[PDB]
């Protein structure tokens, strides 16, 4: 199975920056979602539940195919929560028709990082929608509560080392936990909706508690009212993970760098580029346009 990318017919930079720009624009005015948080962290793992039912053994799933948008991946218990993702990016959909569902749903993750201040983000258009009979079956997105094994093993389906996986994570500093999505409650840290490397001072700098939560799974509290996953935690029980979650606590600039280049390549796993199509596209922020 090989996918080629096709650019939207007679589409180029300046068409996907106009997306771009409605997207931000949305961000800014719905300011008020999940208790003021806003839209950036829900359209952050909308991004990567879409890439993430990726399998490199046989190129099944994947963002290109836009396949969200039908029923079975839609109704996936891992991507409980992400309709409010989903009915956020409509609007822009009908906007600018013209656009793919899975370039929609990765443009949406990319602006958000961007606008929460994040690092820019490469990103290549030419995803094109599939059919239904194309959507991958429910299952292939992680668990939350296994060790730094499980999540070595499972990332190496998306063709992802220590290093992207690390960094990855870092996007847990962004939004939370919801108990009614996940069986898990609580954000990551205090700045939830600015992208900065707090999930990694967190980890190391925080006073952990393994604790039950309502829904009966095991979750690490502090004091500071914070949380992690099993799979984060296991992010400082295991030696290589640690010594990158110490390095990008030390210095965001190389988180930010890392984080980029991972999300990239995330968004883009499965998706062959002829060596004639247009260079990623860095979009500027609504900031660097004066909008
Ligand atoms: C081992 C891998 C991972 C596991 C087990 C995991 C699990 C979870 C869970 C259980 C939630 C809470 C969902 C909810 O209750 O609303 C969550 C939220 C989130 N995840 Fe992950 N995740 C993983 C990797 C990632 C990656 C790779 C990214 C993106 C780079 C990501 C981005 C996010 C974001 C931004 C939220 C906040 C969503 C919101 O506030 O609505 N996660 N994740």
């Amino acid at each position: 199975l090989v996918h080629v990318a096709s650019v939207e017919k007679g589409r180029s930079y300046e068409d996907f920056q106009k997306v771009y720009n409605a997207i931000a624009l949305k961000l800014r005015e719905d300011d008020e979602y999940d208790n003021y948080i806003g839209y950036g962290p829900v359209l952050v793992r909308l991004a990567w539940h879409i890439s993430g039912t990726w399998d490199k053994h046989d190129n099944t799933g994947g963002s290109y195919g836009g396949t969200y948008r039908f029923k079975k991946e839609f109704n996936d218990p891992s991507n409980a929560g992400l309709q409010n993702g989903f009915k956020f990016l409509e609007p822009i959909h009908k906007e600018f028709p013209w656009i793919s569902s899975g370039d929609l749903f990765s443009l949406g993750g990319v602006t958000a990082v961007q606008e929460m201040q994040g690092p820019k983000i490469p990103w290549r258009c030419g995803r094109v929608d599939t059919p239904e009979d194309t959507t991958p079956d429910n299952g292939r997105l992680p668990d939350a509560d296994k060790d730094a094994g499980y999540v070595r093993t499972f990332f190496q389906r998306l063709n992802m080392n220590d290093r992207e996986v690390v960094a990855l994570m870092g996007a847990h500093a962004l939004g939370k936990t919801h108990l009614k999505n996940s069986g898990y409650e609580g954000p990551g840290g205090a700045a939830n909706n600015v992208f900065t490397n707090e999930f990694y001072l967190n980890l190391l700098n925080e006073d952990w508690k393994l604790e039950k939560n309502d829904a009966n799974n095991e979750q690490w509290d502090s004091k500071s009212g914070y949380m992690m996953l099993p799979t984060d935690y296991s992010l400082i029980q295991d030696p290589k993970y640690l010594s990158i979650v110490k390095e990008y606590a030390n210095d965001q600039d190389k988180f930010f760098k890392d984080f980029s280049k991972a999300f990239e390549k995330l968004l883009e796993n499965g998706i062959t580029f002829p060596k004639d199509a247009p260079s990623p596209f860095i979009f500027k922020t609504l900031e660097e346009q004066g909008l």
